[PDB]
């Protein structure tokens, strides 16, 4: 019928058994001190992350799943940089769900653990998968607050996983199936349901070639879907004339390489291409959601990276919107050439701050892996920002150096103004975000490369294997705190 | 009580039974770079007559393939108790320093710096950009920061997580395993591989694979080994005299 | 304290409840229908393979953990060759065991399932874990059978299963521990506990050179670490000078490639290319604590496979103990050369029966995969024997072809008798059998490739991933039907 998670602290020295959260003290009060007895029979101690099942304590809970919360009082990890006890807690509730769900059970009711937010955040994170296309499923289970305290927090985390878990869905989706133009209508609908201040627009093919993008459409030449520019306002702010806040991503439902093709092995992992349009779009949405009082733009060029008869070949040479001459050396560094048209084209809006985002380089990855996302920025204000939104949501981010040491590899180029690709191949990430830079005169500009969180096998305890939908908490936590 | 700096001192790396691709091997005559660059550092404060106490501690030695080498799969024992699986014997950098790095705590150090021409991921990473430092101190983080400003061989620092350190102890056979279960993140994996063997306050790890040659990037080197950070080192020890 | 393992079956058409084993039945009648009651609560029923722990229904057992049976009437599987019932029993018993483990209870009682020894290979097999070199272990389980009835089967099951976790030991441990010499004295130390009716030889490089074993001493010559080549005798027959069953093993504690090197990725796991040794060795450590009434010797040639300046080098002819001349062309395809001194020398001993097992090619895990072992023989009697065997234990073996068109490819060569690597690179697990073919003039000789069945992942669900062992169990069982 109904699951119940419930949690637990580690012992602390002076205390004579681990202490229970409030809810699972009043719970074991209900029960007639029966979950302590036999939680004291089943064994060891639960530590931070584990969990145990006991049944038939009460007729409305017949399954009930403690979870270890690990130390109480932990608080913001100087070592980590992150706050370690909501960390506990999205890691733990998580653990509990999945064993409410292989249990089978349609409905649980989860302990707020001291922190509401981080709770829902671990229940509606852990439970997603991405089963549609299977007819095998796990059981559909429907997770509420136990109680009726805190209920804005519970919500709170809610939303902000499920903007995360669109992410997910939008860059774990077949690009068969998760083509430009369908990326760009689940987005507007999306958004739209999200508030009734919002304008999209699916710009076509002409309104590309209008806007004089010629590096994004020598990408999306190559394959036989049409390319789209999705451009996307969220009018918050109680001054319509107040300046935007913009975002840019990186749609390439696929990535092939193109002439300068991939080799096959994991080659499928590249229908993510798109997780840096899927997750500036996602904080866009939730944004809208929480109403936040700011106006925000978000720009996403999408397209597929194909090789064919009319492909992109080594050593041609495209013009940028802005009139700089781009050198394609290697046809997979494919999205710093429409991320080149993007970012001109965010100037328009007179913007506030950009930030963009992009699973740009293989480099990154080998760089940090998915223990955080690498961020290239001309301000260490905007690198502050990110940075402490990062250490609220445990989605952390590391800046990375934008020095004109870089810039000179890739302003070094025989035929035109700058190089797609470095003359050596060390600092991969750091030559693409030097190549990203000469195309942008703002003074708040912040360049992350997902690349390395795009997917998850085990790192992150609350997130099932597959594409994560990393940094999109962090996004939504730093439009947060820049709206008060 | 000292300041400790430890050096990685591979002579040359063929990269043993794990072998070496031939293409610009020859310039493995330079993984002592660590050693190199950790004792200039001692001679130049000796010369300007610091009034700090310092050691310097280097293991050096080949890494060659013979009938006797190091076999993929062989777990050794470092001089703290701790089993290793030697899962790649090209990945010969952190076990020697295993090792160093336990000594040095021997001399109750007020830090403990260690330089290493450690591994290609740092190369890829940041290039001949700055030097990669892996510190569980922000306090001596800063003070590499202030002097790398002075001398303008830059620093930069990367993470010391947790999330690393559990991709080097999930091991088959032993405590900990010498490459990490994935790819991603070499630099990252080796420095949570060093720090399982220390327990000190303030220590840090520079991995320098990247700033090991120059071609043109640094204008007043011409083309070969660097030599760097040797500067940097020199001024934060004269900093942290005064 | 103490855990119990129990059973229960998967609900027949005709059936208003799963029903339990008899032991589980029992069980709950002690403890007045609270098993069934709390099973019931619980959820959805259990399916093979599946478990579930119930706390605190006696104060003997604290932990109880009742497992999926799958159909009652499971036997032989036509389609998997392969009796269904007993593999449900090992796999059930493993997993129930393990969660004993997890909740780091000592000792375990397993309830028999209808079939002793399979639950006792369960148990035996599931709980195995090489971990003596390390600081961080799991609580060591004794599990001992639940009851007093059937005790010889379940002892039996015990003793196949030693048998299996001895090679396992054997493969796992690292190379630098598991010297040639340190092999042949972990074995002589076995057989010898396991029965006085035992002679060991640990023959030392001199003896090698004086019987003529040139295509072994090749290999052993790049290592500084010395060759050894081990002979055990096992004297079970009342007629003593009754002919042997001889089996030969591969037994190269470590294997590089040598000149002929191999890539790094993985190259670990070559500590096992002893395997073919490992399992010859402890099936007759097995058969002699069984104290099998039929005489059995052992042959495993062993040593490392090494780069150095004095290695086997490309296109070397060396001299078989039987004259013929062999061109090592690559020095990486060494098992055959070792085999081929080994399988001279077995004649010596004008056995019944001829059995070589090697962890051979990686042709053969192209070829099977961890599904089966890859038997190549002469003898379609020999062919039936060892494929009955492997019916009951589950560890199976499918025949591979013996014929003359892939000799053509090893004797069509440039500078001698026969060439130690095949004219092409199709049917690499074929060609190497029909190399070994050229030194044997036996009727009844079989030769078992297990380069596929080497290690474990998850195929086997009562084997934890590490080496296998497999497959032990198959020749003990061959050695016993073969005694009566
Ligand atoms: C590893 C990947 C993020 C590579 C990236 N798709 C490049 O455009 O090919
Ligand atoms: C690129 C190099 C610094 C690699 C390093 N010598 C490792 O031990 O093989
Ligand atoms: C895959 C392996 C079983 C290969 C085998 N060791 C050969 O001698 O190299
Ligand atoms: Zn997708
Ligand atoms: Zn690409
Ligand atoms: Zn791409
Ligand atoms: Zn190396
Ligand atoms: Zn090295
Ligand atoms: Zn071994
Ligand atoms: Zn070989
Ligand atoms: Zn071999």
């Amino acid at each position: 019928t109904k699951g119940l998670v419930l949690g637990i602290y580690s012992k602390e020295k002076e205390e004579d058994e681990p202490q229970f959260t409030s809810a699972g003290e009043n719970f074991n009060k209900l029960v007639s001190g029966k979950l302590r007895e036999i939680l004291n029979i089943s064994g060891p101690p639960l530590k931070a992350g584990k969990t145990r099942t006991f049944y038939g304590l009460h007729e409305d809970f017949p399954s009930v799943v403690v979870v270890g919360l690990g130390k109480k009082t932990a608080g913001i990890d100087e070592q980590e940089n992150w706050h370690e006890g909501k960390e506990n807690i999205r890691a733990a509730v998580a653990a509990g769900c999945r064993q409410i769900q292989d249990l089978e059970i349609p409905s649980v009711e989860v302990d707020p653990c001291g922190d509401a937010q981080a709770a829902a955040e671990g229940a509606v994170l852990g439970l997603y998968e991405y089963d549609d296309l299977k007819q095998k499923r796990k059981v559909v289970v429907s997770a509420k607050l136990h109680g009726s305290e805190d209920q804005e927090a519970w919500q709170r985390g809610v939303l902000f996983a499920s903007g995360q878990n669109l992410a997910r869905r939008l860059m774990e989706t077949p690009a068969n199936e998760m083509t430009p133009t369908k990326f760009a209508e689940i987005v507007e609908e999306n958004l739209k349901s999200a508030s009734i201040k919002t304008d999209v627009f699916i710009r076509p093919k002409s309104w590309i070639e209008e806007q004089e993008m010629g590096s994004f459409l020598s990408v999306a030449k190559g394959s036989e879907e049409p390319p789209v520019f999705l451009e996307i306002h969220y009018k918050g702010s109680p001054n319509a004339s107040e300046p935007p806040l913009v975002f840019v991503g990186k749609g390439i439902t696929f990535d092939s390489g193109g002439i300068s093709i991939k080799a096959a092995a994991n080659m499928d992992l590249m229908r993510a291409d798109m997780g840096g349009a899927a997750t500036i779009c996602s904080a866009i949405v939730s944004a809208a959601k929480l109403d936040l009082p700011i106006n925000i733009v978000g720009l996403a060029p999408l397209c597929e990276n194909m090789p064919s008869g009319k492909a992109n070949k080594p050593g041609d040479v495209v013009r940028a919107r802005n009139g700089k001459t781009i050198q394609v050396d290697n046809t997979d560094a494919e999205g710093r050439l429409i991320l080149a048209d993007a970012l001109c084209y965010a100037h328009t809006f007179n913007p506030k701050v950009i930030i963009n985002a992009a699973t740009l380089t293989g480099a990154m990855d080998i760089a940090l892996g998915s223990g955080a996302t690498g961020v290239f920025t001309n301000s260490s204000w905007l690198w502050n920002k990110l940075f402490e939104a990062s250490i609220e949501t445990g989605d952390r981010v590391w800046r990375m150096p934008l020095f004109e040491h870089y810039t000179r590899q890739v302003i070094d180029c025989q035929l035109a103004d700058v190089n797609n690709i470095g003359k050596y191949r060390s600092a991969g990430a750091c030559t693409a975000a030097a190549f990203l830079k000469e195309f942008v005169t703002h003074p708040k500009w912040a360049h992350l490369d997902i690349a390395g969180v795009m997917t998850n096998k085990d790192e992150v305890p609350y997130l099932r294997k597959g594409m994560a939908g990393r940094p999109t908490r962090t996004l939504i936590e730093f439009l947060f705190r820049f709206s008060q």
